[PDB]
């Protein structure tokens, strides 16, 4: 078919895993499999204009052709996906990403009907990071200004006793430097791209079969652009989309934690693992946060209880 240039836009800098170790090799596969005809240009760090929450508008409206972003950077826009952000929901990124994609293919499809879905997936369960205070129980969060990535995660931080603050991840280092936050939740993998492991010395994770939280990522193409592709080009995109891509992305995100955690240790960090009483206290707060979310979903016309159960059951299905 005729040559096609696709403009990819996203917010992390080029060395970040989502660019260098996900979209870049994805684009290389698409180029080779299309006989050199589908050419994806990668614009990291918002190099085509706008702020991170605008990525979904840009891709929806055809300003750009493909984006990678965090769904909750636009609060309430993808309400079904919030169920996957609830406390102690996630297993590995591989299992939870497959669950997310099947969820979007089925009961959550209306959230993404205005887009071509390449994949919906997530990071390995996030960890708790602070400048210097070890977080050994929820009480250690008292008086701590803690960043989360979305409204659901800031509500969790509120429920655990922290003073909650929201912002996209590129803002976190400056906020730490200015003293306006004391710490944040993120997976390990995103930290080195912004030197966040040099700005936080204390790190806490959770033991057991479910991690603290995750947040859904969206890898989306403009719907009209996809539909305008030749059938041979659609075949290439679809070979590089769907459940198999979500699984692959989840696998990759589980792996990305390992070198980033090592960098955090090499920078002098501590790693503390919650179990027993301290963990059970957080899980009890989580149950109340699930109930709060179900009410909010019901108020927005969704069967909140059904969606929470579906998310848990899909994660269990793939956590093997």
């Amino acid at each position: 078919s005729m040559e096609v240039v696709l403009k990819f836009h996203s917010f992390p800098p080029m060395p970040a895993n989502s660019n260098a170790k996900f979209v870049k090799p994805w684009s290389e596969k698409v180029l080779a499999e299309s006989n050199g005809e589908i050419k994806v240009e990668i614009y990291p760090a918002m190099q085509l204009g706008g702020k991170p929450p605008q990525l979904v508008d840009q891709v929806r409206d055809g300003v750009v052709d493909i984006v990678w972003t965090v769904a909750g950077y636009t609060p309430g826009r993808f309400p079904h996906l919030e169920a996957f952000e609830l406390p102690f929901m996630p297993a590995s990124a591989e299992a939870t990403s497959q669950a997310l994609q099947e969820y979007v293919d089925t009961v959550a499809a209306s959230d993404l009907k205005d887009y071509k879905v390449l994949a919906v997936f997530c990071h390995a369960p996030g960890k708790i990071h602070t400048k210097e205070k070890v977080i050994a129980s929820a009480a250690d969060l008292n008086g701590m200004k803690m960043r989360g990535p979305t409204r659901v995660i800031t509500k969790m931080l509120e429920g655990l006793g922290a003073t909650p603050v929201g912002m996209p991840v590129p803002a976190v280092a400056g906020a730490l430097s200015k003293g306006v936050i004391d710490g944040m939740v993120v997976p390990w993998e995103i930290m080195p791209s912004f030197k966040l492991h040099e700005l936080t010395a204390a790190h806490t994770t959770v033991s057991g079969s479910r991690g603290l939280y995750t947040t859904p990522f969206l890898f989306l193409m403009n719907k009209a652009k996809y539909e305008s592709l030749s059938d041979e080009h659609k075949k290439v995109i679809d070979n590089n989309a769907g459940l198999a891509l979500a699984k692959l992305a989840g696998q990759l995100w589980d792996g990305f934690e390992v070198p980033a955690r090592k960098l955090a240790l090499d920078a002098g960090g501590t790693i503390h693992s919650l179990s027993g009483g301290p963990l059970a206290e957080m899980k009890a707060a989580g149950e109340g946060l699930e109930a709060d979310w179900i009410k909010s979903a019901n108020d927005r016309g969704l069967d909140g209880a059904m969606l929470v159960k579906t998310a848990k059951d899909l994660i269990s299905k793939y956590d093997k």
